[PDB]
């Protein structure tokens, strides 16, 4: 089953995809999702991406601490003490981000559906 | 089609999996593979892993320049100038390896078949 898998899944209200885990197969193409911030909802498999981590060379949305965001390209992954970090490039400069600070816009996540979607 | 995809595929004679590209669908579950060292052969889809790069936390076989090899665990990926590098941990120490210096033993590659295999 897909239960227990870490995924990046669409939040319907805003169209962005966020890191989370599938917790239940709700049936008929629907899954219960526990997002890493603790929010839960049902999501269609077509809006769930099976990429842990988000792939190298993917355009993502990086989150700054003062609630700013920007596009960037994934140039590295690093594990440390069991936690995932992304190296993201913006204008030729790379910066590290924790897992929780990397999300996908509607357009960014849609690009990954054919290869990674559970549709 | 799977043609053009970078994969890690089994070399039948020795059981190890090596980086390469699918160049033809030979039919009936068989693919022509161009390995990164220039060798080509037909390989069964069940012996082809769709992981570019080989995943974080995977046990791999790292190649030293003087023809020694050892097991290690993938702890990072890095892109630089369009080339892929792996950070591999052995006894708590991490070392970088080019793509060509990371392969999978029979046992290491077999582990990845359920999630990544083209069988």
């Amino acid at each position: 089953s897909f239960v227990g898998l870490r995924v990046v899944a669409k939040w319907s209200s805003n169209g962005y995809f966020y890191s989370g885990k599938i917790t239940r197969d709700v049936g008929a193409g629907k899954y219960k999702l526990l997002f890493d911030d603790g929010y839960e909802c049902d999501v269609l498999g077509k809006d769930i991406l099976l990429c842990d981590p988000i792939p190298l060379d993917t355009e993502v949305t990086a989150l700054s601490e003062d609630e700013y965001f920007s596009a960037g390209v994934v140039k590295g992954h690093r594990k440390e003490s069991g936690e995932l970090y992304y190296s993201i490039e913006k204008e030729g400069q790379r910066k590290w981000y924790k897992r929780m600070a990397v999300i996908l816009s509607l357009e960014q996540g849609n690009r990954l559906r054919e290869q990674y979607g559970l549709g």
